[PDB]
């Protein structure tokens, strides 16, 4: 993220890189704004982007992020996929797969 005087962790360290792409990231939007898709299910599915976005960051900077952690957030943003899918008007669908996709991407492992 730099400051003046950048030369501090010349490790490439994924804390750093992925941090910094996962805060970018949730930083641009709210949990209730930038469309609640459908009012109730995926406003519920939108709050979920956004605050598994917040607490997994807030829990890798305290480093409270176990191995059970990824395996249980995967499946839930999967489950939450499938639940999008559900969605049977999908238009807001898009948005949602494109940013729970890309969350899982910036996290290691690439969705598909």
């Amino acid at each position: 993220m730099g400051h003046h005087h950048h030369h501090h962790s010349h490790m490439p360290k994924a804390t750093a890189q992925m941090e910094e792409k996962l805060r970018d990231f949730t930083r641009a939007y709210e949990p209730d704004s930038v469309l609640p898709l459908a009012d109730g299910v995926l406003s519920f599915i939108h709050h979920q982007i956004i605050e598994l976005a917040r607490d997994c960051l807030t829990k890798s900077r305290d480093g409270l992020i176990t191995t059970v952690y990824f395996y249980e957030l995967q499946e839930n943003l999967e489950k939450l996929l499938q639940d999008a899918y559900e969605r049977s008007e999908s238009l807001e669908v898009a948005f949602v797969t494109q940013l729970v996709k890309k969350l899982l991407i910036i996290i290691s492992r690439p969705a598909r």
